[PDB]
């Protein structure tokens, strides 16, 4: 019985109860996805490629129906023609919003990439602002909760859509649970039932037994190289929601008069189907992994957020080293414990629009994939490193144990 | 020699000189494309796939540079993410136009699919109109020429872009040659040099030694399942033009902030490169075929448009039988002389937004591809059938001779 | 707390200790495969396709080196040019064996497919017998152990190779553990160290911490649509062993004078790499699944083999219903609880060379894949059904719970 | 007109009549292939992938039937599993031959790669010799014709198969026309009608209106990265012949008991069908190019073989410069006028089993493909360079004119 092994025996026993809970959620979600395959009568011919126009591609259409069934929506859009999560989100915004309309984000300022999209960052690019669509965001209370009086003050007759970002992303606040989201929807719908509630669902898929579309969200969007891709999707994004709303997204994604009826699937179907099927289980690996990281690092006297015993709604997990050297050594050890490009150590790197260098471990099968184990953060006080994902719980245990042995 | 063989010997001698000119154009164009590959140092690594976000895909970028080199533009956008010619065109319009801007098509009303796009066909789908962008079309003169006085009267200070459709499509007018297009461009630029000239270039690629971007067009667009795909591209579209304009198109195709810097190529690069290399030559097969069809049908007392000895700028070829039966029999024979689904008899079919039944031969490798031999037309007087494309001149001669033998 | 749920709470607590052991093995094996990726410096460019001859395909070569590293061999052969497990095995036999040589199987008669291969079933097909290569097999003792005196009697100067089939397959004997195999190797090597020991390793990969190549096997072969494909490999087989021996296999697989240096990888690399990486973990799911099936069925008074508490060396798991109806209802429920073709119920089916109908549940992503959950058996006393595989432990729990609710 | 242009005008007029005959052959062959697609009811579903074992792949089977129809054989084996022409040929030899049998090549010693296969090149690799199969070759007469008395003397009762190599390869003799091959076949069959006649058909496909299987050959084989692949097949080989013989080949390609009934097609079907459809026409480009090269070089006082006005049966074309410098400069110029890796300067290179350095131009889409334009030769007197292939006649004219301009 070694050193670190002793610590592991202890910490693993400690977290076992919560890990078991994660497995209960995974079985529930696995059944849910299986039921969705089944109600849509998925067959092996549904993996066949389409070419050219992609008209009447039943494989593509069936997959979208499977997505809609799982999220409990009327319709979905899940294609490689949606190139990412950001692209999926932008498709929702431009798809629905029209000149004179206003978008209100209530979960505080959303992730930085949306900056140019809404138009508060650049010019001439074709932002919402360029198309006469208004945008604002309501900051969170200091405690990370929604500032309801502030939201109330902001909602006007011109407010067409309310934006909710489930995951904290890089923001210093807790990710919003489905219960918290339900409360937000109830609140806005009580003010105006016609207001469209959109939730940026990235990293939350299959973390709970429920999704935002089950607590009244009208439409949601996410990334296929995160949770729902199950580690297999090579690219893409998804949209799920009301039929009228998904129709609009489709016209934005292709063109009016064609919309979602068109777009060749080529060779992407099998990986999307199989990835979705495995997604509940693979998500469970990343969650189990996060709790392990949180428990182990805390044990080694390192600050963890969230806490190993925190409620979980997404995959996000950070650890604050309060040490530049410790942070870099850890991120490098994570790369060194990765399957792909393990020998290409990350270093402090310049990043456009940022005053601080960033460090990123990304030894993955798919470029930029996040359900896979990665690590990153800005190199500045308090030296917070995001260490999350993992295709297997085994991989996370191995990598984190080695990262500890290497930096602490 | 059989009878038909005797007619062929005569007709083939008659058109030889023109077929030779087509071959001369093919060699010029083949050299143009080769020089572009060399200039851009095309390598086998340029065929490699990219996954995830598709950042720093040199293969994708190099393909784009090759397109730009051939079309003699600063920039190009060429990728699987563009699902068709219509999508390419829409991307140009929404990419460049903004609220208060006006689009003026000068080549008469453009192809029907653009109806919904501009907003004269529906409501609420996110048309140019829905986004406060103005549109109009100047009808052609009765002889099919541009109505210059009408054009002059409709150009205002708010006219941001001029639209030109090279190919006649289904319009009862001749396709516009590069020389004619040059006249148009010179004219509108004389009125306002800052006006953006866009040419829908479908079916015209490699038919002449020059493209519209060489006669003053600022930006062009087309489909990869037509000419530039060389029969090999399974899907896609292209945009080529000035860097500023192509940048704007990129933000529309993806999102602001990202643009053309993202989008996984997956496995599509090789077919696009190889198809483009083969495009000048495959285009020539389709043109030689067109001339054969025109000359043979005329010889059999059937009306052809264009005439065998007409100037050619695109692939479009029609024959008018003034007989329902002959028209149907001929189209059926074309399907029967096609490689794929030869046994699937075309019959009068309903087409959305069409009072008349249509008949179509589409026995192709790629779904809806048109550089391949196809035949189609609405079932009504004067019973005009479009018989065009052909991956090989041999295929067209065989199919057409048999179609004649089966219907006349 | 429901009926069956109560039974599950009980049985799951009971099997927990062994399941945990399976997870320890999985973590060890995950580390082992990770270490193999790392020592071979696996990078994202190693997933790139090769075409034509496939000469100097580093992606293909690196993968084979990763396989060799994991199995602790000098060399391996793992390509889609090996179309299956049977093909892999036959390649080993014809690769090494020459006229006058004799093959001796000591684990009793091997699986039926090898019948034509060795030549004890047909004629003129090019069996070992057709090529003047001898074959025999030593039956097991009644207790399922190796009959060592019988083996000793059989080994002659002409015995070039000894065959060992690790997995019981359909045979009514226990699968041979690695320790048992070590004993066999020691025994034959003591008689003649020059005798080549070959192990058919199908279904045993990653079930223990060790493989036969670690207890002295010279060469091994298996299927990529079983354990090592991790559920992702679309086809294939592998060979691993001594360099001289793998060289010979390569000449058989391609041609002499070329061998393994050639063969295009096309698009198969990523799935093979990623599948191998996930294989320890996915294998663990199928093992955990088997123990669950064994424990649950036994609880419902149904005979299980192996027992939930048996030592495990492969994925094989059966249950004997002593009831035709119960057996068929169970197999059908397994299909109905599968992701693909769930609505296509299996029925009693004729099978060539068999007196009895067979039933097979195979609602899988990959045609004929076995790491995925399936069920099959011959429809005859005692109505033994093989219920094994599972990409996730969750899937197996769900499917088995439903199969019980449906047939018992 | 420039000078070179003046020479071209003259030379092109001179060869026109022969180029026209090539086009006539192209049309005949195109019709032959089209009729085969029709006869076999080729459908778009025939392009669908198969996974796993590849059982009941109708697309794969239909492709095989199309090949058989074109070659006028009972059966064909055409698949990605055959990695080359050599592999196809080896499969035929080991598939049919058995211990005590003898193979007699009558067209002199065949291509070098077959050396190891037959067993006159190495030891222990599993050659025909290692498997107790006899081999011999009858040298050609000095004029390159068959030595009939020597052939008669070497045919015995143990002569199971007669080998005929259509193409000269690197041998200093003319390629054998179908008429010549017919003479050979008639002769050997007169000696023994039960003798199996095999023709290595590489580079000869679609060059004449007839194939060897139409002049008595029992079985033939070739490469898909040459003629029948139409420039599109990324890998592979074919075997066509009598059902009994093709059956035997199947058991060798896979295993006895299984044969041709197995092997996943994955994503290779479409390119194989489309390539075969285009093959007659692409072949014609390469032949027209060959004639252009022969006539142009001769016009410039360089020795050509074959001569511009020679009978053609395959793609092979050489030119002898009697100058190292000119030879090297010309090959370099061909690479520089190639689409892929144009910038990668060919230089004298070592070649295993060759005392002399070789130079090669291989700037192709598919690695090692030869229907595409390439150039190669050993660097030694009389400095003979093979300059052949070409996906388009335009490409050859451009490359060759530039090569002339750069070296002469
Ligand atoms: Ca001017
Ligand atoms: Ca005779």
């Amino acid at each position: 019985m070694t050193e670190i092994q002793t610590i592991r025996k202890k910490v693993e026993q400690q977290i076992t109860s919560l890990q078991n809970e994660t497995d209960e959620i995974a079985e529930f979600n696995q059944a849910k996805v299986l039921d969705a395959f089944q109600e849509n009568k998925v067959s092996d011919f549904h993996f066949n490629p389409s070419t050219g126009y992609g008209y009447d591609d039943e494989g593509r259409d069936t997959l979208e129906r499977v997505y809609a069934s799982v999220f409990k929506t009327e319709a979905a859009l899940v294609r490689p023609q949606i190139i990412s999560g950001t692209h999926a989100i932008s498709t929702v915004l431009f798809g629905i919003l029209r000149p004179g309309d206003e978008l209100l984000y209530i979960t505080g300022e959303p992730y930085d990439t949306l900056e140019e999209i809404v138009g508060i960052r650049s010019e001439g690019q074709g932002s919402l602002k360029d198309f006469q669509i208004g945008y604002d965001a309501v900051p969170l209370l200091p405690n990370g909760e929604i500032d309801y009086p502030a939201v109330s003050k902001k909602i006007s007759a011109n407010t067409k859509m309310i934006g909710i970002q489930r995951s904290r992303g890089y923001a210093d606040r807790p990710s919003f649970t489905i219960e918290k989201i339900k409360e937000m929807v109830t609140f806005v719908k009580n003010i105006n039932p016609n207001i469209i509630v959109f939730v940026d669902n990235c990293y939350g898929e299959f973390v709970e037994r429920i999704e935002p579309t089950e607590v009244g969200a009208d439409i949601i969007a996410g990334s296929l190289i995160k949770n729902p891709g199950g580690g297999l999707a090579k690219t893409g994004g998804y949209i799920a929601g009301r039929n009228t709303l998904v129709d609009l997204c489709g016209y934005r994604l292709t063109t009016p008069g064609i919309g979602r009826e068109a777009g060749a699937s080529l060779y992407s179907l099998l990986e999307m189907y199989q990835g979705f099927f495995l997604a509940p289980h693979v998500t469970a690996q990343a969650i189990k992994g996060a709790r392990f990281t949180a428990a182990m690092l805390a044990e080694f006297g390192v600050e963890a957020d969230p806490l190993w015993d925190a409620k979980r709604t997404d995959l996000i997990q950070s650890v604050s080293f309060h040490s530049k050297d410790k942070m870099i050594a850890f991120a490098q050890a994570i790369q060194a414990a990765s399957p792909v490009n393990a020998h290409v150590l990350p270093i402090g790197a310049y990043m456009p629009g940022y005053e601080d260098d960033v460090i990123m471990a990304a030894g993955t099968f798919i470029q930029g994939a996040s359900l896979e184990l990665t690590a990153d953060g800005p190199i500045r006080e308090p030296y917070q490193l995001y260490v999350q994902g993992g295709l297997t719980y085994e991989h996370v245990k191995i990598a984190v144990t080695r990262a500890i042995e290497n930096s602490l």
